[PDB]
C-alpha cells in the first residue's frame, strides 16, 4: 500500500505508524531510497528522521497535514548523514523541536549537516536518558553503539511490534554492509546484536534503505557484520 505524494512514498505499517520514503539521485549507482517513519502519539504527531532534502523534508510536513492535520511535536535524527539530516533546516522553519545524539550535533558541522536544537545522552545501557528526550511518549531511543557510524541510533514504538535501526541494519536478503566510511568495523556486529535484544518483541524491524523485514534483517546483518572481525 504505496501512496506517492509528490517525489515521495508514503506507506502505513499499523494504525498510527507510517513510513515516510524519499530519493536522491546519486551519480552512477542510481536513484537510493531512505526511510523514516511518522508517528501519531494522540494529538500530536513525532518524526524520525529527515528526507535527503530541506524540499524533500518540507513535502513530509505537507503530507502530515493532508493526511493526518495534527501539530509535529518534535523530530528525532538517527545520526548525521544526509539520508536522516538533510532536512533538519524545513524541521526548524517549521517550528519544529529536533533531537539527535549529542555527537550527531557535534559531528553536523564538518558532516555538512544543520546541528538538531537538543541533545540525547545515553547511560552505559544504551537506552536514552529520560531528561534529554521529554515529551518523546511512545518513541524508545536505543543507543547500540558505533556500527554504520559511530553516532548512529535506534528508536522503538510502544504499543506497535516495530523497531527502526536506521541505517546500522540491512534487510535478511541484503549482499553489502553499503557505505563503511565512517563505520566502526570492530564493534558494528555487536552493536547490530544489541538493537536486537534492546527491542525483542519487535516483529517488524524497519529500515533506511529497505522494505519492512522481519527479525532475520537483524541476525542477517549481525551475521554479515561476523566477517568485519
Ligand atoms: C552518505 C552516503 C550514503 C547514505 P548512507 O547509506 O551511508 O547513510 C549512500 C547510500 C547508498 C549508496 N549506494 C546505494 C547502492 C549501493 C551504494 C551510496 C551512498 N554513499 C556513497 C556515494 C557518495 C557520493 C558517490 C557515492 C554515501 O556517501
Ligand atoms: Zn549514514
Ligand atoms: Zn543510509
Amino acid at each position: 500500500g504505496d501512496q506517492r505524494f509528490g517525489d515521495l512514498v508514503f506507506r502505513q505499517l499499523a494504525p498510527n505508524v507510517w513510513q515516510h520514503t524519499s530519493y536522491l539521485d546519486m551519480p552512477g549507482f542510481g536513484a537510493v531510497a531512505s526511510n523514516g517513519l511518522i508517528v501519531r502519539d494522540g494529538g500530536r504527531v513525532l518524526v524520525v528522521d529527515t528526507a535527503w532534502t530541506d524540499d524533500q523534508t518540507a513535502q513530509i510536513l505537507n503530507w502530515i497535514k493532508q493526511e493526518i492535520n495534527l501539530p509535529v511535536a518534535l523530530a528525532v535524527v538517527t545520526h548525521a548523514h544526509q539520508d536522516k539530516m538533510g532536512g533538519m533546516d524545513a524541521l526548524h522553519a517549521a517550528g519544529i523541536a529536533t533531537y539527535a545524539n549529542a555527537l550527531s550535533n557535534q559531528l553536523a558541522p564538518q558532516e555538512g549537516m544543520v546541528a538538531a536544537q537538543h541533545s540525547l545522552t545515553f547511560a552505559a545501557n544504551g537506552w536514552v536518558e529520560p531528561a534529554t528526550a521529554p515529551n518523546f511518549g511512545p518513541l524508545k531511543v536505543f543507543y547500540p553503539g558505533p556500527g554504520h557510524t559511530s553516532d548512529n541510533i535506534t528508536v522503538g514504538i510502544d504499543g506497535t511490534d516495530i523497531a527502526f535501526g536506521g541505517c546500522l541494519i540491512k534487510d535478511s536478503k541484503a549482499k553489502s554492509l553499503g557505505n563503511l566510511g565512517d563505520a566502526d568495523t570492530e564493534h558494528y556486529a555487536a552493536s547490530a546484536r544489541a538493537f536486537g535484544a534492546a527491542f525483542p518483541k519487535a516483529s517488524m524491524i524497519v529500515m533506511s534503505h529497505s522494505a519492512p523485514d522481519s527479525r532475520a534483517a537483524i541476525t542477517h546483518t549481525a551475521r554479515m557484520a561476523d566477517k568485519l572481525r
